């Protein structure tokens, strides 16, 4: 089997992407952020404390004759950003672009913090790290990956988000039309259950390529590209005017600036983010210091390559039984 669906910008900023997913009988579609950073497939229900619900669209299992409680078990989550949520959870049908999997669990959100409550556009996450990071106890839950695995014509999926414009997850193939030249595979490491890789250097603008390994996670869900200190005051040194806020908390620039581009080393590959998916514009509304791309991992305890660098290249994230990514340009 394959699936294929589209994942769509939630703002003129691509602050992360949404992507219709059917859960239930009859189907009830949600549109949830694909989060290659985390493992939980949850969403805003019928059970959702009604104070924190503004507008998503919620799952009601009780509606759905496919749907059954998975007794006993709940869950609870807190992400990167320091936002959480947490619930209970429900076994059902689930759908994306064509490809079904049956059994799969749902877990709906009991509670979910103010910056879900806040985001009208996500009705929830659907998690496709490793499903060691699943958060569903006392019985751990497999991904929508995981599960669908067996089943796809090959074991894998890809990402191939657009800058300010839709784009496409698929599932089980490869597209050969939606990338150039060849794809570039890497190693992965799981053993913190994420899609973990060496980057092998950088390069700033014009600049010369500088041959260094860079340990990071291949992150949808994850807007920006957080590298060392180092790699991130070389980038923005060649900003005039550019700076580093802790007021603002993080790299702010003059709105005015044409911002160079930054290139990542894949194996001995390049893909080149262009200058302007590194703008993330006004800090508020109408202020001309606008906010970067690029920041600093050095709070967080790991590099991520979120949506910034990836949206930059078709990524197959290959789940077979030694996992690897794969990055072409596009």
């Amino acid at each position: 089997s394959t699936g294929s669906a589209t994942t769509t910008p939630i703002d003129s900023l691509d602050d992360a992407y949404i992507t219709p997913v059917q859960i239930g009988t009859p189907a009830q579609t949600l549109n949830l952020d694909f989060d290659t950073g985390s493992s939980d497939l949850w969403v805003f229900s019928s059970e959702t404390t009604a104070s924190e619900v503004d507008g998503q669209t919620i799952y009601t299992p009780s509606k759905s004759t496919t749907a059954k409680l998975l007794s006993g078990a709940t869950w609870s989550i807190s992400y990167g950003d320091g936002s959480s949520s947490s619930g209970d959870v429900y076994t059902d049908t689930v759908s994306v672009g064509g490809l079904t999997v049956t059994g799969q669990a749902v877990e709906s959100a009991k509670k979910v913090s103010s910056s879900f409550t806040e985001d009208s556009t996500i009705d929830g996450l659907l998690g496709l790290a490793f499903s060691t990071l699943n958060t569903v106890s006392p019985t751990q839950q497999k991904t929508f990956f995981d599960n669908a695995k067996a089943s796809l014509d090959s074991p894998v999926f890809t990402a191939d988000l657009g800058y300010h414009a839709p784009g496409t997850y698929n599932f089980g193939f490869i597209d050969t039309t939606a990338y150039t030249g060849s794809i570039t595979y890497t190693a992965v490491s799981t053993k913190q259950g994420f899609w973990e890789w060496t980057s092998t250097g950088y390069a700033v603008g014009s600049g010369t390529f500088k041959s260094t390994s860079i340990d990071g996670i291949a992150d949808t869900g994850t807007t920006l590209l957080y590298l060392p200190a180092t790699v991130v005051s070389a980038y923005w040194a060649q900003v005039s005017g550019a700076k580093s806020s802790s007021s603002v908390g993080g790299y702010v620039f003059p709105c005015s600036a044409t911002l160079p581009s930054f290139t990542f080393g894949v194996g001995s590959a390049r893909i080149v983010i262009p200058g302007d998916y590194i703008d993330f514009g006004p800090i508020s509304t109408g202020s001309s210091s606008c906010f970067g791309g690029i920041q600093s991992s050095a709070g967080i305890g790991i590099n991520i390559f979120g949506d910034v660098a990836l949206k930059a290249a078709f990524v197959v994230f290959n789940g077979a039984t030694t996992p690897t990514l794969g990055f072409a340009s596009k």
